[PDB]
């Protein structure tokens, strides 16, 4: 029966794969999380740059619902497409260099929309096999097949794309990956995936707004630029939605055959301006001196865990991962600087290798040098 489906799922979770409950918070956004009516240090949002709070996004926001109430009415294809989708598709386009941009709810949304839109049972998906939920469960969820690479193993890829298939390959990965923020060689996989007539994919979720030049992404920084990119706007961008970036022909494409694009409801056009606003604060030299401020902050960091007994991962990214090794201390790790004012969650096998039990921890422009002091100082008198 039905109800003994879910009854024996839910029986059957050993302790190490049950998810806790969700913890509400009064604010989870930026330098505080606010828990109850505590304040704590937040080393656990997605807020990078801290725009979530910006006076400039927060005014926009406002404004917009002054002059065009909340939501849209509709589709883009009926009477859902307001002069304020159209000129933040144009801007995204301007900044990323890219002949069109197309809006979304989410990067679920995006993600799915284009594999959806452009696999047929016949073609094949090869993703990194660390990509994040929102990426894989959309390759996931398609007809098409879907193979899985060892983790920027270029090899293992080119041994993949070399296998004979009866339609064409898209290739998926990540800018920065959600897991270790670490970076894909994206240049090195550009290069075999057109050595086998492919196209490449990127999602930039966790890039966009926070590296390169005025916050282009993971592919500026790179020098690439992936026949569809993917940014999401619920991280540094400190909003919500994504945008699907691409050619001339791939627009047309999407914009005749995406049903996801065609009959979902278009964001409210006050969200849209919220977001030009996020962009021209990320494009500015205000969004130059966040990204620099956050690079100093992973800097201390980085430097004063060299003394201490943890491991860091390779990562320039604002995720960075404290590597702690034992499960049991990592969690007891976690619940000390909880109780220290320090808002971090710890992750275990097996969502980890083994023996890599960590601490999931996130820096943004938001936060101060004293932050990233006080840290340490928990980390050292706990660990």
């Amino acid at each position: 029966s039905w109800q003994e489906k879910i009854n024996a799922a839910l029986d059957a979770r050993r302790a190490a794969d049950a998810l806790r409950r969700r913890y509400p918070v009064a604010q989870g956004a930026g330098r505080w999380l606010v828990a109850d009516d505590r304040q704590y240090l937040n080393f656990s949002s997605n807020d990078y740059l801290g725009l979530s709070h910006h006076p400039q996004i927060i005014r926009a926001w406002q404004q917009g619902a002054e002059q065009f109430g909340i939501g849209s009415g509709g589709s883009g294809h009926v009477s859902g497409y307001s002069v304020v989708h159209q000129a933040l598709e144009e801007e995204l386009a301007e900044w990323l260099g890219y002949s069109r941009a197309l809006l979304f709810i989410s990067g679920f949304a995006a993600n799915q929309a284009v594999i959806a839109a452009m696999m047929a049972k016949e073609d094949r998906i090869a993703a990194d096999r660390l990509s994040h939920a929102s990426l894989l469960e959309a390759a996931s969820l398609s007809p098409s097949q879907l193979r899985r690479f060892a983790h920027n193993d270029v090899t293992h890829l080119a041994r993949l794309l070399a296998s004979p298939c009866p339609g064409q390959q898209m290739v998926v990965t990540e800018g920065v990956f959600s897991m270790d923020g670490d970076s894909a060689p994206l240049a090195e996989i550009q290069q075999v995936t057109q050595q086998h007539n492919g196209w490449l994919m990127v999602d930039d979720a966790h890039g966009t707004g926070v590296i390169g030049e005025q916050g282009r992404g993971s592919c500026w920084l790179q020098k690439v630029k992936p026949e569809l990119l993917v940014v999401t706007f619920g991280k540094g961008f400190g909003v919500s939605g994504a945008a699907v970036l691409c050619s001339s022909t791939v627009a047309d494409y999407l914009l005749q055959f995406a049903r996801h694009l065609i009959y979902s409801t278009s964001m409210p056009p006050a969200q849209a301006q919220a977001l030009r606003a996020s962009l021209a604060v990320i494009r500015s030299d205000e969004g130059d001196a966040r990204r620099e401020k956050l690079a100093a902050l992973i800097t201390r960091f980085r430097a004063g865990v060299q003394d201490l007994p943890f491991t860091l991962a390779d990562s320039c990214s604002a995720i960075q991962p404290l590597i702690v090794g034992d499960n049991s201390r990592a969690l007891q790790l976690a619940e000390k600087l909880r109780q220290q004012g320090c808002w971090v969650t710890a992750i275990r096998p097996p969502t980890v290798p083994a023996g890599t039990a960590r601490l999931r921890l996130t820096l943004t422009a938001a936060h101060e040098m004293q932050d990233i002091d006080r840290l340490l100082e928990v980390l050292h008198g706990n660990g």
